[PDB]
C-alpha cells in the first residue's frame, strides 16, 4: 500500500509488548517500509488460500489475542532481516532487498510453519502441541533462512542435502535467537512447543539424542520417511555446529570451541560460496574447512576445530 510510515504497539504470542513498523492509509497496515522493499504481514483467516489480506487495523494498537501471531511474525521477520544485514551484509533473502511476506492464521489448528518458496506461512497450533508458531524467534529465523538457502546453495529437500538444508536453518535460527538475546539457547522451538510441559523443545542442537535424533554419522536414518530423514539426520550437523561454537568431547573426540560469531561466518561463507544443490555431508565438511581456511588461515585453531567437530560426529 501507498501511505505514511509510522509506529504502532502491540503484544506478541507470549504476552510481551513491542513496537512494530506500520503504514497508515485510512487503516494502519502491517507494512514495514524501513527494511528493503518492505515486510508485509497478511491474515489468512483460517483458510489455506494465500496470501490472504494485508493486515489492516483501525487504531494502530495490536492487543487483541487474534493480533498476537501477526505482531510477532511481523516483528521477528524485521529482526531476522536486521541480523542478515548487520552481521553478514546481505540485503534480504535474495541479496537485493526482496520484500518479505508472511501470512498468519493459516488453516485451523495447524501445527507447523514454513517457507513455501515465495513467502512465510504460520499455523496457530492446536493449543496443545503448539501455540502460534510465529511466537518462536528461532522458528521464524529457521524458516526465513530456507529462503536464503533457496537463493544461494539451492540444496534440494531430500536425503543428505535436505538434512544440510534443515541444519543450516537450525544454526542460523539459533544465531538469530542469540543476536536478539531472547533468552537464548541451543534448542529449537522451545517457546512455542507444548505449552503444558516446561523444559522440552522440538530438537536439540547440543544433544540431539535427547529427542531421539542421531548425533553421529553411524546412527543416521537410512529409510524413506521425512524425505529420507531431513529433520532427523540434521542432528548430525547440528551437533557438529554446536561443538565448533561451544567445544566439548563427543565419542571421545575433543573440540575447542571458537564461539558463535565465527561459527556464523564460516557457515555463511560455506553456504553462499561453496555448497551446491546436491552437496552431501562429506562436501559440507570440505566447504566448512575451506571457508575457515579462507577466513582464518590453514593453520588456524578455527580450521582445526572445524575438522575435529566433523571427526567427532563421524563425517569424513
Ligand atoms: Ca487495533
Ligand atoms: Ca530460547
Ligand atoms: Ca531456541
Ligand atoms: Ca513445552
Ligand atoms: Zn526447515
Amino acid at each position: 500500500i501507498t501511505g505514511t510510515s509510522t509506529v504502532g504497539v502491540g503484544r506478541g504470542v507470549l504476552g510481551d509488548q513491542k513496537n512494530i513498523n506500520t503504514t497508515y492509509s485510512t487503516y494502519y497496515y502491517l507494512q514495514d517500509n524501513t527494511r528493503g522493499d518492505g515486510i508485509f504481514t497478511y491474515d489468512a483467516k483460517y483458510r489455506t488460500t494465500l496470501p490472504g489480506s494485508l493486515w489492516a487495523d483501525a487504531d494502530n494498537q495490536f492487543f487483541a489475542s487474534y493480533d498476537a501471531p501477526a505482531v510477532d511474525a511481523h516483528y521477528y521477520a524485521g529482526v531476522t532481516y536486521d541480523y542478515y544485514k548487520n552481521v553478514h551484509n546481505r540485503l534480504s533473502y535474495d541479496g537485493n532487498n526482496a520484500a518479505i511476506r508472511s501470512s498468519v492464521h493459516y488453516s485451523q489448528g495447524y501445527n507447523n510453519a514454513f517457507w513455501n518458496g515465495s513467502e512465510m506461512v504460520y499455523g496457530d497450533g492446536d493449543g496443545q502441541t503448539f501455540i502460534p508458531l510465529s511466537g518462536g524467534i528461532d522458528v521464524v529465523a529457521h524458516e526465513l533462512t530456507h529462503a536464503v538457502t533457496d537463493y544461494t546453495a539451492g540444496l534440494i529437500y531430500q536425503n543428505e542435502s535436505g538434512a544440510i538444508n534443515e541444519a543450516i536453518s537450525d544454526i542460523f535460527g539459533t544465531l538469530v535467537e542469540f543476536y536478539a538475546n531472547k533468552n537464548p539457547d541451543w534448542e529449537i522451538g522451545e517457546d512455542v512447543y507444548t505449552p503444558g510441559i516446561s523444559g522440552d523443545s522440538l530438537r536439540s542442537m547440543s544433544d540431539p539424542a535427547k529427542y531421539g535424533d542421531p548425533d553421529h554419522y553411524s546412527k543416521r536414518y537410512t529409510g524413506t520417511q521425512d524425505n529420507g530423514g531431513v529433520h532427523i539426520n540434521s542432528g548430525i550437523i547440528n551437533k557438529a555446529a554446536y561443538l565448533i561454537s561451544q567445544g566439548g568431547t563427543h565419542y571421545g573426540v575433543s573440540v575447542v570451541g571458537i564461539g558463535r560469531d565465527k561459527l556464523g561466518k564460516i557457515f555463511y561463507r560455506a553456504l553462499t560460496q561453496y555448497l551446491t544443490p546436491t552437496s552431501n555431508f562429506s562436501q559440507l565438511r570440505a566447504a566448512a574447512v575451506q571457508s575457515a581456511t579462507d577466513l582464518y588461515g590453514s593453520t588456524s585453531q578455527e580450521v582445526a576445530s572445524v575438522k575435529q567437530a566433523f571427526d567427532a560426529v563421524g563425517v569424513k
